[PDB]
């Protein structure tokens, strides 16, 4: 990072260059610079290279991932005034508090949506259990019933908890990371469905989030499930189509994972003013959410000013219908491994190299599997008397160490008085 200058990270599938444009207004008004880039695997990146103090200054992705970003202490804690908070709606502030901080900013609200194509198919179906039948009625034109990206666990989530499946345990407003739900009934009733489908030549166990865009988009496909982002493309297309409700399976809804799109700080930027400017009065605007939104869509903005307005769209209403139905993501740093084991399971279930419980039996105990983290005890350096040992402290928790490498690197570069007297040693014996 570079005083004086922003730099911001947003996945490829978000309307960048919509961003790049509030950037553009935001260096006219103020003079600062702001440069938009949409890196590949940016949710894997962002956290290795702010190891590396190589990050940018603000970071997009959905609230899911946050928590273990904050966990990390890759994130600063945001400074929102009261004013400024009630502009957006109260969960999707929700969404963005870990252990009781603000540690992002929510810019909008996104659930997956069947998506239809009204010429081929005037009335889709309101249940999973008809698709098949639909598929032999359409492979006799030519044309399937239903492509929707395999690849990423996101995409088949909401069939696998329709039933029943869960990631993690809520009792009381808390997760518990012993207990995964990937394993129920629930779930493996939902994962056979799709693997069912596939075995009977309904859907192709290799389909991702190309192909099935493209096939949707050029008339070959009667339905996809996606998000917002993806209309755009579509309005581009000739297709005439409809967002509408999932399909329930077993009489009940599907319950998809809402993201809510997030913006948050670098712990490490020098630009964390610029960064609250931006944000707060540039971005959460009318006129620079539409400037995203007129890109790719959002979804169900946080702005209440904007959707109000925005909502009165069908598909923005079908988005928040959907949303209703399932469930806000867990910010936990559990949810990572959760994502991968699942991603493992679905894959290898799809493809056939693994049986439907032999593939989510492994996904229990890897999304369950603890982790040794330090990274818990990263407040106790902000009780340091000097900057130089506050940061030192920050790295050596942050650096994959042994608890014998931590308290050997923590005297080295922080003892300052006897340990039992420094508030910092205090609180870290205490935690
Ligand atoms: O695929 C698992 C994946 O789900 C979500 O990623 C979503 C993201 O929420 C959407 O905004 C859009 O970009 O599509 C993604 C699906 O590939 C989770 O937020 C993510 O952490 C997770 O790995
Ligand atoms: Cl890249
Ligand atoms: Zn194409
Ligand atoms: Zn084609």
């Amino acid at each position: 990072t570079e005083e004086g200058k922003l730099v911001i990270w947003i996945n490829g599938d978000k309307g960048y260059n919509g961003l790049a444009e509030v950037g553009k207004k935001f260096e006219k008004d103020t003079g600062i610079k702001v440069t938009v880039e949409h890196p590949d695997k940016l949710e894997e990146k962002f956290p290795q290279v702010a190891a590396t103090g190589d990050g940018p200054d603000i970071i997009f992705w959905a609230h899911d991932r946050f928590g273990g970003y904050a966990q990390s202490g890759l994130l600063a804690e945001i400074t929102p005034a009261a004013a400024f908070q009630d502009k957006l709606y109260p969960f999707t502030w929700d969404a963005v508090r870990y252990n009781g901080k603000l540690i992002a900013y929510p810019i909008a609200v996104e659930a997956l949506s069947l998506i239809y194509n009204k010429d081929l198919l005037p009335n889709p179906p309101k249940t999973w259990e008809e698709i098949p039948a639909l598929d032999k009625e359409l492979k006799a034109k030519g044309k399937s019933a239903l492509m929707f990206n395999l690849q990423e666990p996101y995409f088949t989530w909401p069939l696998i908890a329709a039933d029943g499946g869960y990631a993690f345990k809520y009792a009381a407003g808390k997760y518990d990371i012993k207990d995964v739900g990937v394993d129920n009934a629930g779930a493996k009733a939902g994962l056979t469905f799709l693997v069912d489908l596939i075995k009977n030549k309904h859907m192709n166990a290799d389909t991702d989030y190309s192909i099935a865009e493209h096939a949707f988009n050029h008339g070959e496909t009667a339905m996809t499930i996606n998000g917002p982002w993806a209309w755009s493309n579509i309005d581009t297309s000739a297709v005439n189509y409809g967002v509408t409700v999932l399909p329930t399976f077993k009489g009940q809804p599907s319950k998809p994972f809402v993201g809510v799109l997030s913006a948050g700080i670098n712990a490490a930027s020098p630009n964390k003013e610029l960064a609250k400017e931006f944000l707060e009065n540039y971005l959460l605007t009318d006129e620079g959410l539409e400037a995203v939104n007129k890109d790719k869509p959002l979804g169900a903005v946080a702005l209440k000013s904007y959707e109000e307005e925005l909502v009165k769209d069908p598909r923005v209403a079908a988005t928040m219908e959907n949303a209703q139905k399932g469930e806000i993501m867990p910010n936990i740093p559990q949810m990572s491994a959760f994502w991968y084991a699942v991603r493992t399971a679905v894959i290898n279930a799809a493809s056939g190299r693994q049986t439907v419980d032999a593939a989510l039996a492994a996904a229990q105990t890897n999304a369950a599997a603890p982790m040794r983290n330090p990274t818990d005890s990263l407040y106790c350096c902000d009780r340091a008397e000097d900057h130089a040992c506050q940061n030192a402290c920050k790295r050596i928790l942050m650096s994959k160490k042994t608890e014998m490498e931590i308290v050997d690197g923590l005297i080295e570069g922080c003892k300052t008085q006897p340990l039992p007297q420094d508030p910092l040693w205090q609180c870290f014996l205490e935690s």
